[PDB]
């Protein structure tokens, strides 16, 4: 669908749009939400956006969702796209 950008270590609070408005107040063209059984545990994701450029915005905060801590917060894609 889009860019990509990937998380690993999110929170028992862990939802598709807990992940991205946290990687910044950005708009993934899609998310997928993914963990260990229902959303609780180690997760593990990848979030899909317009461009290197929405993500790379992404790429500014990495520490900062988990009860102000942190995620593997890396791209994984171009701006092609």
């Amino acid at each position: 669908t889009g860019h990509c950008v990937h998380m690993r270590g999110l929170p028992y609070k862990a939802t598709e749009n807990d992940i991205y408005n946290f990687f910044s107040p950005l708009n993934p063209v899609r998310v997928h939400i993914e963990i260990g059984p229902d959303g609780r545990v180690t997760g593990e994701a990848d979030v899909e956006f317009a461009t290197h450029e929405e993500a790379v915005a992404a790429m500014s905060k990495d520490r900062a969702n988990m009860q102000h801590r942190y995620i593997e917060l890396f791209l994984n894609s171009t701006t092609g796209a």
